[PDB]
């Protein structure tokens, strides 16, 4: 029900189509009528630079392109990330949830998923585990 605006989409195709950012973040608008563009991390913005500004109390929705080495070679993961901590509200999570296949299903081209409830889970460690396979 809840839309995701086309603006998603266009930054989205940035990071994809000219790796021009490192991470866009995607939340609820004011309404709850639609999903709109949060945070955009620039090209060498970090890890902790997403990491750490994701609400302890609210969800979200990310988009990191996650770069690694496996034998000295470059390496690029799409990622698509639900933060959804246990101290958010119900009507937060239900919300976020029941929208998620929604922005991802737009988001043409995602290689990994990741969920994380908490602060292991959103680890840089927990996310290239699953981004390395």
């Amino acid at each position: 029900g809840i839309a995701v605006s086309d603006d998603c989409v266009q930054k989205f195709n940035e990071l994809k189509l000219g790796h021009q950012h490192r991470y866009v973040t995607f939340k609820m608008n004011a309404s709850n009528t639609e999903v709109v563009v949060e945070h955009v991390g620039g090209p060498n913005a970090t890890y902790e630079d997403f990491k750490s500004q994701l609400p302890e109390r609210d969800c979200r929705y990310a988009i990191f392109d996650y770069e690694f080495q496996v034998d000295g070679g470059q390496r690029n993961k799409i990622t698509f990330i639900l933060w959804a901590p246990d101290s958010a509200p119900i009507k937060s999570k239900m919300m976020y949830t029941s929208t998620k296949d929604s922005i991802k299903k737009k988001l043409v081209g995602i290689q990994v998923e990741v969920q994380a409830t908490d602060a292991a889970e959103i680890s840089e460690d927990a996310v290239s585990e699953r981004a390395k396979k």
